[PDB]
């Protein structure tokens, strides 16, 4: 199927810069989303739907915030709870973590099995954390994502 | 219910070492391998089960070659091509990559969508190789695994 995803570091004070892009597809399996993505911190990312089809700030205690315009994560189902990506009774938006190379660099497929259609993610956002995600809201919210690095609006 | 493997990284010229386990259960969504592994190179490592429940090595052409006696990887549909964790015709041995962070640990579980029961992998290996996997017998076999680097049996 397809969707290519313009992805943006987020710097509300110096300017967004452009990361790369994530693809988007359809799998007998569900939706792939795979990174072509460049300038990132080494590690495993929290990489999630957020429910608003927007990556500007909001302002969060007086503090212009990254990404927060995109809202939490897209739970259509009511979940309330930050889980797996195979977890029924999990935020929908819970996609399996990123990976960023030593070198900046992501290009892992992962897949979301309960993600079923490419316009089922239209009309929102794909959020990259700072953090990685245990995919647990304990001992930290939403996986230790913590706070939002990269976006993109899914159209 | 769980299968609990225990790894080893691979030496034909000194002895296997202990690198940990990777744990397999089942999910609604297929079967779900969480490593618990440390020692190894950072990076994205190609994942696969291979036929033979054996991590010994063979000899290939005069070389004493590390896991070879695991076999190819597993196909008992007949695909005879290598893929993607999501394609019906790739190998069924065929797994989502792991990834070794900068300090040589994996942790972060991956979902092999094709599998749903335990039974089905017992009597099997799985395999990590040195090289990555693009998912493809394109540019290079086998995703570009390349050598066996740590194995374990599925019992
Ligand atoms: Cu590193
Ligand atoms: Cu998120
Ligand atoms: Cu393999
Ligand atoms: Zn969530
Ligand atoms: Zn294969």
């Amino acid at each position: 199927a397809s969707i290519e995803v313009k992805v943006q570091q987020l710097d509300p004070v110096n300017g967004n810069k452009d990361v790369g892009t994530v693809t988007i597809t359809e799998s007998n399996y569900g939706l792939v989303f795979t990174p072509d993505l460049q300038g990132l911190s080494e590690g495993l990312h929290g990489f999630h739907i957020h429910e608003n089809p927007s990556c500007e700030p909001k302002e969060k205690e007086g503090k212009l915030t990254a990404g927060l315009g995109a809202g939490g994560h897209w739970d259509p189902k009511g979940a309330k709870q930050h889980g797996y990506p195979w977890q029924d009774d999990a935020h929908l938006g819970d996609l399996p973590a990123l990976t960023v190379l030593h070198d900046g660099t992501a290009t892992n497929p992962v897949l979301a099995p309960r993600l079923k259609h490419l316009d089922d993610v239209r009309g929102h956002s794909i959020m990259i954390h700072t953090g990685g995600d245990n995919h647990s809201d304990h001992p930290a919210p939403l996986g230790g994502g913590g706070p939002r690095m990269a976006c993109g609006v899914i159209k």
